[PDB]
DNA sequence: GGGGGAAGGATTCC
DNA sequence: ACGGAATCCTTCCCCC
């Protein structure tokens, strides 16, 4: 089994970059503004010439501009990235429809068919890194390798703009030296928890007991990890599928007022059923942040599809119940969708 | 003891 | 106490 994995640089930067070819060798910061304030927001993502001043996706937009006051600051605008990233899809959906759309930019082909050695499996990445760099104008790395987590890590070591293949000898090679850090679905919470266990190399998973491990970071989490450094991974790339919608956004000001609410609640799900476009959902969450960052959310599953009608009407309810089981004023308020029929 | 699921909390950037 | 979209995942639950 060899799978090919594909991803584009920078993406949401890079696509306005393309949109606006000016940009192209200046500082380009994609953010996400909350409007509570001008410059109130995070940064999504940002190019090499933005990143290695130090600016990097999620921090506040106010202290990105205290290091490049000078870059060009653009809006998130997803629905655009996501159409670029469709015809990426589908043009890469053309060299393997066994591939796996892991995200808006990431992407995992099995290439065992179509190809087998790691010669011209490669060579198929410079036919597909090039391709894309021509109908596109993307730059895209690519990872190479028997699964699809150390194809994964192969493009981002390789990035941007670049290739890089880990064999079966490589991939030996890194479950004793890779920072455990750099594993795929490993966050920092994650990394860090592993630092107290006396985890900093996918092989020392094999050292501890796997009980100590379920305990501090998961079972699954922990039977990923093991299986890694057993290099007893191998995962098949399967379709994979949004399994959510949703849209949480920033009131004005904070409350616990439910009149206050309501119109972000309800323009977050008439916001949210635009995006569902025919889809129909039997699960309901309304999701609230709380005004010290605490994501709490409460939601309803129903034995059919949920009319919009009915969205307005369980959501609030949903929220009547949050308020009920906790303290904290709200600041942001969103719904989500989910169980699609 | 454990299936099949809903619900709520937590974490990754998937 | 500066944003957002999703998913992961650990517990509660009805009941065989
Ligand atoms: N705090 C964060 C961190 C990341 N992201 C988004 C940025 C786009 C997406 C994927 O990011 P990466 O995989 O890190 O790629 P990139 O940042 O877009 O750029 P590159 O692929 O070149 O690393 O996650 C976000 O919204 N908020
Ligand atoms: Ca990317
Ligand atoms: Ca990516
Ligand atoms: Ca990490
Ligand atoms: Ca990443």
């Amino acid at each position: 089994m060899i799978v090919l994995f594909v991803d584009f640089d920078y993406f949401y930067a890079q696509v306005e970059e393309v949109l606006n070819p000016s940009l192209k060798g200046k500082p380009v910061v994609v953010c996400v503004f909350s409007g509570r304030f001008e410059d109130s927001g995070a940064v999504a993502t940002a190019n090499y010439e933005a990143r290695k001043f130090g600016v990097k996706a999620g921090i506040p937009i106010v202290e990105a501009k205290k290091i490049l006051p000078n870059a060009v600051y653009l809006p998130m605008r997803k629905e655009v990235y996501q159409q670029v990233s469709s015809r990426i899809m589908n043009l890469l959906r053309e060299y393997s429809e066994k591939i796996e759309i892991a995200s808006i930019d990431e992407a995992y082909l099995d290439i065992s068919d179509k190809v087998r050695d790691y010669r011209e499996a490669y060579n198929l990445g410079l036919e597909i890194k090039n391709k894309i760099l021509e109908k596109e104008k993307i730059t895209v790395t690519v990872g190479i390798s028997k699964n699809k987590v150390f194809a994964k890590i192969a493009a981002d070591m390789a990035k941007p703009n670049g290739i890089k293949v880990i064999d079966d000898e490589e991939v030996k090679r890194l479950i004793r030296e890779l920072d455990i850090a750099d594993v795929p679905g490993i966050g920092n919470i994650t990394a860090e928890k592993l630092k107290k266990l006396g985890i900093n190399k996918l092989v020392d998973t094999l050292s501890i007991e796997f009980d100590k491990l379920k305990g501090m970071i998961g079972e699954a989490k922990a039977k990923y990890l093991i299986s890694l450094a057993r290099d007893e991974y191998n995962e098949p790339i399967r379709t994979r599928v949004r399994k959510s919608i949703g849209r949480i956004v920033t009131m004005k000001r904070n409350s616990r007022n439910l009149e206050e609410i309501k119109p972000y609640l309800f323009r977050a799900i008439e916001e949210s059923y635009y995006k569902l476009d025919k889809r129909i959902p039997k699960a309901i969450h309304v999701v609230a942040v709380t005004e010290d960052l605490d994501i709490v959310s409460r939601g309803r599953t129903f034995p059919h599809g949920i009319s919009k009608e009915t969205a307005y009407s369980e959501s609030v309810k949903l929220l009547q119940k949050i308020l009920e089981e906790d303290e904290r004023k709200i600041r942001r308020i969103g719904v989500r969708f989910s169980k699609f029929i």
